[PDB]
């Protein structure tokens, strides 16, 4: 049965001797030995958002778990520094006066987070070798690849990055800087400033390390998230070695939950306790059983996979037509298999109803994504190119990354292209399953460059009546994009590399 347990709030100093406040919470058995240490680091202070009741269901299952505000939060000592060194250090002093203080066993130690503590945790384990098992939800591998994929400033995920922070407490230096540039609408400069100190911050440059220590590592993660996308979470779960488990969902808000207004369903903490159960206190529930990729549909459906490779197995590749069309030239996307040899121009700058989110209100603490849905036939065909497949008569599965290769040709120096991937029905509706950014900076004008572009990883179910239809654009309502108006990019498709979309089907 479930253990009771005491909660009791004290102030534990980090490695530094700045305080934390922190909640440790202790079944209360009794007699009575040791039980395994979960060490927790909360995270953004939104409104609803319950991180010691979570904590606490956890300490139920037979835990010692110290729930604690990290350095610079305002139960906290210290600034906030963006799980730097100093906030890594804090989890190992916090792990050793739980062995201290508690009656935590030292063979049986594990941490869990979600966002901020979620990348907090997974370095940890990387710098901690006692450390057994981390589950990490809804965290970073790449801070550089969330904020800055392919070059291009995620306006959105770092105006959200300085406003969740302004609630939750005291910015130290960078996140302070970070801020001043978010004002004055600098994403670009918040960036620069954060780049050279991203790679200490970004488990993924811990790789090595991690793999060395071999902790059972649980990563779930919402394919909507709003400061760190798919891609570089499953670059980084497919270089780890040892045992491990990814989850990824569609987010939603849940009312009336404990982690509901950051989009996680409470069926993601269930899982991680069974995880727990399983890599800390040898209980027989077959997670070490449980495939490696595991993946939830926008209809709420799961799939999995032993590996992220089995995912693009049987691929479809598409090849990109030329578009053509009295009014609305439009492409198509051909299995077996397209043209080469054709030219297809935009004009640079335009805004067109294909965007990966809306327009959001200055100081919103939104942590997943719902993005718009585009009427394909107001996509104006001089702003983008426009793709589509053939309208399906039997429900098809996308799981995974889908990938394009585009050739183009620039008449400026500095353009960003948008990759759009969307479930359009037969009225034209359509629904935006993946999306890639790709920033064209100090490029030759007139010269043809072939892209490779992976887009976000998702899973969705495509119903009869529905078509696969690929948008290109240069403009996006959520990214800091630089393209201007009257420039132009042309599409190719090159013999020697032809444009293809691949879309793995299931």
């Amino acid at each position: 049965e479930m253990a009771t347990v005491k909660t009791t709030h004290r102030t534990i100093a980090g490695w530094d001797g700045t305080p934390l406040g922190a909640f440790v919470i202790e079944p209360q058995d009794a007699g009575g030995g040791r039980y395994p240490l979960l060490v927790m680091p909360s995270s953004w202070a939104v409104p609803s958002v319950e991180y010691v009741g979570v904590a606490q269901s956890l300490a139920q299952r037979g835990y010692v778990v110290i729930s604690y505000s990290s350095r610079g939060f305002w139960e906290s000592g210290g600034s906030i520094d963006i799980a730097g060194p100093s906030t890594v250090e804090d989890v190992s002093a916090l792990i050793d006066w739980a062995l201290d203080n508690t009656r935590a066993d030292p063979d049986r130690i594990g941490v869990s987070g979600i966002s901020y503590g979620a990348g907090t945790s997974l370095l940890a384990a990387a710098r901690d070798p006692r450390i057994k098992a981390v589950a990490a939800l809804s965290g970073w591998a790449d801070l550089q690849a969330s904020l800055y994929s392919n070059d291009t400033p995620s306006a959105q995920g770092i105006a959200l990055l300085v406003a969740a922070g302004l609630v939750t407490g005291r910015p130290g230096a960078e996140l302070a800087t970070i801020n001043r540039n978010v004002l004055a609408g600098n994403y670009q400069g918040a960036v620069d400033s954060l780049l050279p100190v991203a790679a200490q911050r970004s488990p993924a440059a811990s790789i090595d390390e991690i793999n060395a220590n071999q902790p059972a590592v649980f990563l779930a993660n919402a394919f909507n998230d709003s400061l760190f996308p798919p891609g570089q979470l499953v670059d980084f779960f497919n270089r780890l070695k040892g045992p491990k488990q990814l989850q990824m969902r569609h987010g939603d808000h849940a009312l009336n939950e404990a982690l509901g207004a950051l989009g996680i369903p409470n069926e993601v903490y269930d899982q991680v306790g069974d995880w727990f159960d399983h890599y800390l206190k040898a209980v027989a529930n077959g997670i070490d059983r449980q495939p490696a990729v595991q993946l939830k549909s926008q209809k709420g459906s799961w799939s999995s996979y032993p590996d992220w490779q089995a995912t693009s197995k049987g691929a479809v590749s598409y090849g990109l037509t030329a578009p053509s069309g009295l009014l609305l030239p439009t492409g198509g996307l051909a299995e077996h298999g397209g043209g080469t040899g054709w030219n297809y121009r935009i004009g640079s700058g335009l805004l067109t109803a294909a965007n990966s989110g809306v327009a959001m209100a200055s100081g919103a603490l939104q942590m997943i994504n719902l993005p718009p849905g585009a009427y394909v036939p107001f996509v104006g065909r001089s702003a983008a190119g426009v793709w589509q497949g053939p309208i399906q008569w039997s429900a098809k599965r996308l799981d995974g990354a889908p990938e394009v290769r585009l050739t183009v040709t620039p008449s400026r120096a500095n353009t960003t292209l948008y990759a759009y991937l969307y479930a359009e029905d037969v009225l034209g509706n359509g629904q935006l399953i993946s999306h890639k950014p790709y920033t064209l900076r100090g490029a030759t004008p007139g010269q043809a460059k072939t892209l490779d572009l992976r887009l976000e990883a998702s899973s969705w179910n495509l119903p009869a009546g529905s078509r696969l239809t690929l948008v290109v654009d240069t403009v996006d309502l959520r990214y800091a994009g630089i393209s201007q108006l009257g420039g132009a990019v042309t599409f190719t498709s090159p013999a020697n590399a032809p444009s293809v979309l691949k879309v793995p089907l299931h």
